[PDB]
């Protein structure tokens, strides 16, 4: 064909398009604060249910894609990597086998799970499923806040009051 | 007319009809554990919004119905009464202007405020109301545990992912 | 407008009307015999699958509704509570979070559970909740017997005999 | 091939078991049918009856010959089996006895009261050595498709 | 006649072994039922089981009587035989058995969390004397119709 | 399908597309001089609305969109990062939370807060959050302009004057 | 003609398009551990077919397309190269002949061999091809961990059990 012209418009940090949530979903996102950790380390950090999604109920509720970003101290410069996969015997060998990791030398500094985990329980999710962090560089505790968006199915528990009597 | 002859269908705990929120609206429930008071006082119980409501945005949610309820240990057994107004200078006299309030001498342990709140954000909802707890016997912290259900709007803001970038 | 005469027609126990399992769904009924227990000390009860529900098929089928009602002897006495809640770290607490609750001080001696269990597995039942009982006098061994009502998935594992080959 | 026959349609099948009792080589015993507590209500104890499977879960370490049987309560034990119409036997590929007919329409109250279920080791037993299963095709419990009234 | 059970549509077979440990005479040894890599992703995990067949591959010249079963974990090993709804025993025709219902609808995950393989021999046992095999029909991964992204 | 020959036309510094506010909505643009600062420290600056908003009435409107943008002095030569949260107790840990960060190491030194503060008035916007800059380098006073465009709600105040009577 | 404006939106690590099999096809996927390697010592990695794969019926089936790709540790940080070639008499000399080979110093670090293998058997591509692995560091056994996903007629001979007579 003919050559099309065209210009790339320059974005902003914040400007990416979000990713909607699917119908009947809703995207729940909590935090974890990174232990102390030597230089090279790959810690394991437990996934744990935020309180409201605890009931008995609402932790069979179906997971859609999950999302993991890293939320650095400014003045942090080592290598911080980071993924989502299923619990292992060996923490830095999560790296090997995660199909997405957060990765801080990256101009997009998230992994993206559309389907590695799509259909299991939240309740599943916190019990098979491990957060992993490393960093060429010792962390002290705080360092690094990790950021986990879980899709879920929307819970219809709290659509309405409890009977009054 | 002529008499019209009825049976009343009697009705176990648990089965009173449950108020639907309105649409665009959702009901979040959380409590409060009383702390130890002496008889016949009132103390006040200041309400907190939860963690994911704390948002700057979420705070701004508007209020619609609310309901108040109390969870008393089996063996508690004086009167027991609470209810919702705006702060007083005088905790004892919220029962004296409250449009509502749930005592355990009752068949419906409930209170319900149907409009008194209704408009407000949840900010000022934690603001410039006050939850009051009255008990003719000593109560023991924790003997009582308050149960808040707010109905509010649906926050939007969980409805999709953090922009990747 | 109108004023419309009415005559309440009185009805025995037993003419209560009789709740209708979901299509698709059953009801299982089984019972515990309460242990003996001193004056107002709330137990815990464990809830264990009958036989024909422990396979490791059947205890997959989802739960729907739950109903909790009491069998005292006729001699027994005190006030006489229970309830259905998750497993509590303190017993006596389970009646302060419960959404219904069987009080033998009430004309029906039932709680009703219409949501808060609906959808968990029938061994989640088993294994998450617990059935407590309160009475404020003494109970000896067999005092009360407690009735337990599970909604489920109809069984299809019992609609064929074991294979003989 | 590897299939499990299906009950007729109105029917399901109530599984249970039974513990065998301790006793002496040769010596054939009498195990009382007893019906679960699911079906113990006066109204479930009139379901009528379809086909019976009757099977043994033995000790891997059990030898001997084991046999089975369920048959009309007997005024002698070990005559059962000369009337039985069917037999399990571990001795045979199939250690089962499927009863399509026998009872085909009896209650279950008639069920666990006419019936006694046999059992002969030729080797000594000890409590527990043998678990009796039964299994019982009955129209499906009407009762139990709702809740008992709260009041 | 001679022909093999064929999946349902939507679902495939999975056959894996596992290899004897070794056991004293009339021990009855619990042995772990571990998915294969294949099906070891946590998407993968999830896929429902249908039918399941279980048999062994003993050595030519194992004598004695060898008999294995699935049943979900016992407190005591050799108690699983009472409960199996089918066990493969050597001293049979068809040394193998199988579990059409008795699964039927639980998630791989589930087979590998609540089940274990029960082996037992009247002789004492080499390490690889006896080979387990089991055959586990599930859905078909969806998973597996691509491949990994590259980014 | 067919291959489609394109030309990326180059666009120099300016030539970006502008944004549009919402209908009903204006853009107000004010600035901060940064204070001086050590190396690696995270400094909070305090967001003042501009006299024109200050008003009782205007600072009373919805807020929309923010940007916030860096003008740096050309010798500056460190990493500068900069951001708008919630207030933090830590200053550093704001670039932990932040939605996006204007860093002068990316090709567009801007940052876009799309959601996060949309519907919030203008006064809490003052009131609630804060502009967080880091600099690898130590900081002179005023080494750094600090940009913040506010969408709002356009003034209807400033749609006549005060009256003479 | 006229310049079409565009805006490149950015995408996280997992958000890449998964490749659908051919029709007719499967794709099995299996790894290999990296053996202990002295620096820029090019290691030859043997392809074994997993056991389902293994039997004499399956490993007749026709190859389509073969995918390779590194997991590493994340403290791996040489340059790592691989690739999937017929065997060599010479390590090394793969490399020199590879028509794609995955590199750890590019933004993907995979390799597809779309022709190349197209048509031969399962059993032919376990005996005449061979991974090659590279690393300008020194490797320990472990450090990196092969995965190779290869493109095959849907087996048939798993849509039944073994015959039970």
């Amino acid at each position: 064909r003919v050559v099309q012209p065209v210009i790339v418009e320059p974005i902003a940090s914040g400007q990416g398009r979000a990713i909607k949530a699917w119908t009947g979903y809703s995207v729940s996102k909590w935090t974890a604060s990174c232990a102390a950790a030597e230089a090279k380390v790959t810690s394991a950090i437990t996934i744990s249910l935020p309180n409201e999604l605890s009931s008995e109920r609402n932790k069979q509720l179906k997971v859609g894609r999950v999302l993991l970003w890293l939320g650095l101290l400014p003045s942090v410069s080592g290598t911080v990597k980071s993924c989502v996969t299923e619990t292992q015997t060996t923490a830095a060998a999560s790296f090997q086998v995660a199909l997405a990791v957060a990765d801080n030398s990256k101009d997009v500094v998230a992994a993206m799970y559309p389907e590695a985990f799509k259909g299991i329980t939240l309740e599943q999710l916190a019990a098979d499923l491990t957060i992993y962090l490393y960093s060429s560089a010792a962390l002290t505790e705080g360092d690094v806040i990790v950021h986990l968006e879980v899709e879920h199915v929307r819970p219809t528990f709290d659509d309405s009051f409890t009977p009054v009597y």
